[PDB]
């Protein structure tokens, strides 16, 4: 029961330049997921002010980063206000955000791609380090959906009967190039993590799995 | 499209006893689990040999620990030969396995839980540590299902757990007093202690918060 849509063409044209001119500094897709995350986090908190039923679906703020080595997959999920189908496919292909434009001349100017958030499209570096995307996403008062692209012109939206259930929120599972799986382990997360982080009020959580010695 | 079944009398009388019992040492119960999970993987590991195309579905032979606070859940998963549905419906309600009854009479004359292994229902001491269990489970060449009970049981399609590609995952909805079993030190400990000689690799994964 899947949608197929296609990205519009501004967004497929910013990809491309992602994918295509961006040589360093891809690790700012870890500072770009984790600001989505925080802002989603802000959301639901100023929608609880006047309905505090709204986090019953899942107390506990949080932002948690999951590397998943065996399927070379790293997943970044929050509780925040999380996307009903129409956000996801208007935030994440249809509709081209305001600064996408803007976004791609001041890359052709000299701006470090590092600036990309500036223009609300801080979404796409993750193209950086991922050829193939999943947007998994539960909303209050809706279903659980998935977004699906492989970084080509076309993308998915479809119920989701597979994945674990969110109660509410947003996780990203970034399947990861062949050259960028440094991005599975802790020491190099955590290392990209303390750049940015003084200043995320929610707690930021790391998942390690590690076999038992002895 | 959720089947519900009862329990058979001799499965019920036996997880009565157990659930109500003075143990000291329940910390057994992860071991009979991580018994149960190197069997499985023991078995698709063989399987494999005639037929490798057996593995795709999930390349690694693995039993992973999975502590969730939040939930008060404690998730053993392995990546073992996996259950079918009638599987879920026999092994875990239906049908009494031979031994059933054996440890039942061993254990109201006084032997000690420890010993439930050996007469192959060590599934059962998870209720030392808790009230609520599901068992998720995928087999090749059939879907993933969902067995829950917490004296009736159900088995339906799982179309709300992350997949497992190949394998079980028990989740243990543990019991208030039994916390420490979602502390990594604790499992650590536990896992040194009686599963020392396991062919697999026992992977605990242990969430923890960044320092900003
Ligand atoms: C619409 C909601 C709430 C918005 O406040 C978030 C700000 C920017 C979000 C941009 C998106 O594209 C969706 C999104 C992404 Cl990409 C993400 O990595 C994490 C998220 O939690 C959300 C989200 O759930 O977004
Ligand atoms: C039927 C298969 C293969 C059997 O060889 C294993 C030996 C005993 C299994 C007993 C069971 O009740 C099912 C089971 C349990 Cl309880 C478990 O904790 C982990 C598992 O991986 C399996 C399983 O998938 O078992
Ligand atoms: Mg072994």
């Amino acid at each position: 029961q899947g949608e197929t849509h296609e990205f519009t063409a501004e967004i497929s044209q910013l990809m491309s330049l992602i994918i295509n001119t961006v040589y360093s500094n891809k690790e700012i897709f870890l500072r770009e997921l984790i600001s989505n995350a925080s802002d989603a986090l802000d959301k639901i908190r100023y929608q609880a002010l006047s309905d505090p039923s709204q986090l019953e679906s899942e107390p506990e703020l949080f932002i948690r980063i999951i590397p998943q080595k065996d399927q070379k997959v790293l997943e970044i999920r929050d509780s925040g206000i999380g996307m009903t189908k129409a956000d996801l496919v208007n935030n994440l292909g249809t509709i081209a955000k305001s600064g996408t434009k803007s976004f791609m001349e001041a890359l052709s100017a000299g701006a470090d791609v590092s600036m990309i958030g500036q223009f609300g499209v801080g979404f796409y570096s993750l193209f950086l380090v991922a050829d193939h995307v999943q947007v998994i996403s539960k909303h209050n008062d809706d279903e659980q959906y998935v977004w699906e692209s492989n970084a080509g012109g076309k993308f998915t939206v479809t119920l989701d009967e597979t994945n674990e259930r969110l109660g509410r929120g947003t996780m990203l599972r970034l399947f990861l190039k062949e050259d960028q799986l440094e991005y599975l382990e802790e020491k190099r997360i955590k290392e990209v993590v303390k750049k940015h982080s003084e200043f995320v009020a929610y707690p930021i959580q790391l998942v390690v799995t590690k076999e038992v010695e002895k």
